[PDB]
């Protein structure tokens, strides 16, 4: 797999983006990846900000499909027309699929002033897939039409940023120890249960049954460790209490201000790791994965954001969690893998570890019904 090792881009906070070939003759367009949504969309008109964008008009290989999608957003939208055509992943496997494609014809704070990809590609489950499940995501296309196995694994390392898509399999060269896997419950974000969180080595003392409310997923579309509310109130205030060396305003655990020490005079050691302890693949059994301070605070372009805050959504483990760690999507087992990242950001102290087993009892407690 040494083909699909680094094809990974992207800058400080505008995830991360694989390069992709779209209809006949190949039109290159760099393509962010994100296991949080399902839709293959493009860019296909001039909008400004654009490097590029898909020309349907020279594709020989496109096929209209007569059909609009609307997809809103918290804040902002894009609209799109929808048609299939050849999609290639040059660093990928050596396959060409006909995929769905979503022609953007519109959009309001989808693309951003400066970046340098021109679309997305959801990685998610049909059920999320806009405007339904008959839709099909590009990589349920890739499995049905070539003999490329149902996983991908996700290395996200880091001005720019770097890291790794293995499609169709495991490069053990990404990562140090043992992968420990957590079911994925149910096939529609890749959504996971959390049985415990602990801060340092101290349990939050929480219903497990909160830390899952309404969801948990990984999403490497998402920037943040997002947690629920009531679990980011209990995190944040244990993780003051924690770093008492050092006092900041109410409002930079808020993300609303930001934090500076230059000269490099960064004191990791006066923060926390944080641990999540996820379900295992046995009743009772359970591993848990720990993040340092330099994976929930990043820099700004020394200065720092606080990345956790709050979610109406559930638990989104984003970009501060996958960073610390190689994540295996294993579709074909319905499970996911945690494994330290060989190319996470550590001091000559304390590591990223994935860890096990432990016993947890009442599991299948701590999911939201
Ligand atoms: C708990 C899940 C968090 C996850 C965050 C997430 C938001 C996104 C939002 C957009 C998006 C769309 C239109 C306009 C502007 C933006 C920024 C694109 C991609 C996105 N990718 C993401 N992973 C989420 O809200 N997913 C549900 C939907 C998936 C399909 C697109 C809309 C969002």
């Amino acid at each position: 797999f040494v083909e699909m090792v680094d094809n990974l881009r992207g800058k400080s906070g505008q995830g991360y983006y694989v390069e992709m070939t779209v209809g006949s003759p190949p039109q290159t367009l760099n393509i962010l990846v994100d296991t949080g949504s399902s839709n293959f969309a493009v860019g296909a008109a001039p909008h400004p900000f654009l490097h590029r964008y898909y020309q349907r008009q020279l594709s020989s290989t496109y096929r209209d499909l007569r059909k609009g999608v609307y997809v809103p957003y918290t804040q902002g939208k894009w609209e799109g027309e929808l048609g299939t055509d050849l999609v290639s992943i040059p660093h990928g496997p050596n396959v060409t699929v006909r995929a769905n494609i979503a022609a953007i014809t519109e959009s309001d704070k989808f693309f951003i002033n400066g970046s340098n990809w021109e679309g997305i590609l959801g990685l998610a489950y049909a059920e999320i897939a806009r405007p339904d499940d008959s839709l099909e995501p590009f990589f349920d296309s890739l499995v049905k039409q070539t003999h490329v196995p149902n996983l991908f694994s996700l290395q996200l390392c880091g001005a720019s940023v770097g890291g790794s898509m293995i499609i169709g399999g495991i490069d053990h060269s990404l990562y140090t120890g043992s992968l420990w896997y957590t079911p994925i419950r149910r096939e529609w974000y890749y959504e996971v249960i959390i049985v415990r969180v602990e801060i340092n080595g101290q349990d939050l003392k929480m219903d497990c049954k909160e830390y899952n409310y309404d969801k948990s997923i990984v999403d490497s579309g998402t920037t943040n460790l997002r947690l629920p509310k009531k679990v980011f109130e209990a995190a944040v205030k244990s993780i003051k209490a924690a770093s008492s060396t050092e006092k900041f305003p109410d409002g930079f655990w808020l993300g609303e201000q930001l934090v500076c020490w230059q000269a490099g005079t960064t004191p990791w050691n006066i923060f926390p790791v944080i641990s999540l302890y996820l379900m295992g693949e046995v009743t009772n059994q359970s591993f848990r994965i720990t993040i340092l301070p330099q994976q929930y605070l990043r820099p700004v372009e020394d200065c720092y954001k606080f990345a956790i805050s709050q979610s109406s959504t559930g638990t989104v483990m984003g970009a501060v969690i996958m960073e610390g760690f190689y994540v295996v999507f294993d579709r074909a087992r319905k499970r996911i893998g945690f494994a330290v990242s060989a190319c996470h950001v550590h001091d000559e102290f304390r590591t990223a570890a994935v860890e096990g087993p432990f016993v947890t009892l009442d599991m299948e407690d701590c999911g939201y019904n």
